[PDB]
């Protein structure tokens, strides 16, 4: 005796909170919503390791589709830190009364679909099975945890942290900590742990790029501002191609004299923030072999300014393409300057194994740790996919269906599964996320309103439609240098994964307009099933 609603959701992150609220309040859909988390807040729920902070500006890292939730927004910050994030998301799910439409603690097993009546069949990890005739999956980009394996790791004295399953509460002060992992992650947590340990030991196998946050304080007339003209910067955000807030170059780097390209990176070196070093001083940095040198070997110079100790700055210098995903932060290279800062170069001096009471270099030396906190990455984008059992037509499992490379139709779509949706699926954009999760949901929820006024019974893309959209994606990321950065945007960072396109990179504004013109051409590239 299963439960028959209209619409599953599966995640309560930023992507779920809002797609519940669309299917439900705005439609009038029957939905139920599942988080193997305890309560809401999907990323921000996970992250609570000390340092985690957004790289978009506060008053861009929300939701943009209520005004009067908008007017009512405060920080204190340019940016914004876990806890702030997690509690604004709680506010938005008892503000819209979504809290009795989600399942928490439970996690979806499978995903069947049945044919003959045109049904998903969804059943948990506590016995319970659902049927729905809509499934949208919010599963998360950056969720599936990575986790590499050590010799003798599970023969260890003391804690053994992931920072995506850091424990609520939990302070390390005064404690002999080391830390695996040298992204955006370890980065935070490197920078927050170095005051309040005792001893910091960083194993570090690639040192990355990274320019000063510039986190100020913000006034309260300043926030004013912002209030008073939300609409026009939203209109900009979506327009633009990463959605960040900012002007977006067309400037190439090398058609100025050296003096102005060097001030222009200094300008935004003082200013902060990641993407704007990377995307709003010149136009061509991703593009441009010449432009691209020209950024990382003046945030190297920088480097060499700050840190002293001159074989302590070349394990932490940083070579090849600046073409990994734009990092700032809060003081990562002077914490290297501190006296109980140590910094192990993995590459040269490698580690051989997990002991009882430590970590074994080829050193032939041993660093004692109370505590190793693995700061590393996310089987991201397809992973907690691939994690679940997931049939459609013909009950061929979605491992099967994305033999090779995850593919999508439009992001948001696969062929072989119908009435069955993605935020933030295989190639999407690669932007400021809210509001691209944004533009996902309000798309699906305005597909599952066609589906229920034209009485169609099942919507699925065409595999010409889907290879369309793949070389479309492939075609623009060939003409980037992402496609060599050797990270997780092209799922080379987990061992077994076959490296592949994820993003389409045709930005935000780009996007919309593929998905409007989709749309009004009547759906163009989406088989349609009736009565
Ligand atoms: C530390 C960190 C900082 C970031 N900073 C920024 C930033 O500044 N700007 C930006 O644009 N983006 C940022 N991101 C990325 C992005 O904005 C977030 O990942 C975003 O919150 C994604 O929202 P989501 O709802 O799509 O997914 P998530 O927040 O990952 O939510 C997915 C949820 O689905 C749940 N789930 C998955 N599978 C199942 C299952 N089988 N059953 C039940 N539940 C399941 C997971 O528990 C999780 O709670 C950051 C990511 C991280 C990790
Ligand atoms: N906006 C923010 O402030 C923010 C903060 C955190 C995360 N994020 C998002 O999340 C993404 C991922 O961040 P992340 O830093 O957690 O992941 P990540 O970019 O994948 O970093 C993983 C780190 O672990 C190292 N590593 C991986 N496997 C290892 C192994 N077997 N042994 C030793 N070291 C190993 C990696 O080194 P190698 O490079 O050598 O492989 C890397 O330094 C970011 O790119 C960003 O999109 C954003």
């Amino acid at each position: 005796s299963p439960t028959v609603v209209d619409a599953v959701v599966i995640g309560a992150g930023f992507g779920g909170i809002y797609a519940v609220h669309k299917l439900h309040n705005e439609q009038g859909l029957t939905v139920v919503g599942f988080d193997k988390a305890d309560g809401p807040g999907g990323t921000w729920y996970w992250n609570r390791y000390p340092g985690a902070l957004s790289d978009t500006e506060s008053h861009l890292y929300r939701f943009s589709f209520d005004r009067d939730l908008l007017q009512d927004g405060t920080w204190k910050t340019t940016y914004i830190t876990q806890p702030e994030i997690l509690e604004y998301l709680e506010s938005v799910v008892d503000r819209f009364d979504l809290r009795r439409h989600f399942r928490f603690g439970t996690e979806v097993t499978s995903a069947i679909y049945l044919e003959d009546e045109n049904l998903w069949e969804v059943s948990t990890d506590k016995g319970e099975v659902y049927r729905a005739k809509y499934v949208v999956n919010a599963v998360g980009l950056l969720s599936a945890i990575n986790f590499p394996d050590l010799p003798g790791l599970d023969t260890f004295e003391g804690e053994t942290i992931h920072t995506a399953a850091w424990p609520e509460g939990k302070n390390l002060a005064g404690k002999r900590v080391g830390v695996i992992g040298t992204g955006s992650t370890g980065q935070q947590v490197i920078t927050a742990l170095a005051p309040e340990v005792e001893h910091l030991t960083v194993f570090v196998r690639t040192p990355q790029y990274s320019v000063p946050v510039g986190n100020r304080p913000v006034t309260k007339e300043q926030i004013d501002a912002i209030k008073a003209d939300y609409d026009g910067i939203w209109d900009s955000v979506k327009k633009s191609a990463v959605a960040f807030g900012f002007e977006e170059s067309t400037l190439p780097a090398m058609s100025v004299s050296e003096e102005e390209r060097n001030r222009i990176f200094q300008e935004a070196w003082d200013h902060g923030g990641g993407f704007r070093f990377m995307f709003g001083t010149f136009g061509d940095i991703a593009t441009d072999e010449a432009a691209n040198e020209a950024a990382a070997s003046f945030i190297r110079s920088k480097i060499a300014e700050i840190i002293e100790d001159p074989e302590t700055a070349r394990k932490l210098m940083p070579t090849g393409l600046y073409a990994k995903r734009p990092l700032c932060d809060n003081g990562y290279y002077e914490v290297y300057n501190r006296p109980n800062v140590e910094a192990v170069a993995i590459k040269e001096n490698p580690i051989r194994e997990v002991t009882a009471k430590g970590v074994v270099t080829e050193d032939g030396v041993l660093h004692e740790l109370d505590v190793l906190v693995f700061a590393t990455g996310f089987d991201a984008v397809d992973g907690n996919y691939r994690r679940i059992e997931i049939r459609g037509r013909n009950g061929l499992h979605i491992n099967d269906h994305w033999d090779g490379q995850p593919t999508s139709y439009l992001g948001v779509t696969t062929a072989n599964f119908p009435n069955w949706f993605m935020v933030l699926g295989p190639n999407g954009p690669f932007t400021n996320l809210p509001p691209s999760i944004e533009t996902q949901v309000e798309w699906i929820s305005d597909t599952v309103a066609y589906a229920e006024r034209n009485e169609i019974r099942a919507i699925e893309p065409t595999p010409e439609a889907e290879e369309e959209w793949t070389q479309t994606c492939t075609d623009i990321a060939n003409a980037t240098l992402f496609t060599r950065g050797d990270s997780w945007i092209f799922g080379a960072n987990v061992p077994g994964k076959k490296p592949s396109v994820l993003f389409y990179l045709g930005g935000l504004g780009n996007y919309r307009n593929v998905l409007a013109g989709v749309v009004a051409d009547s759906y163009r590239g989406f088989e349609l099933k009736s009565a």
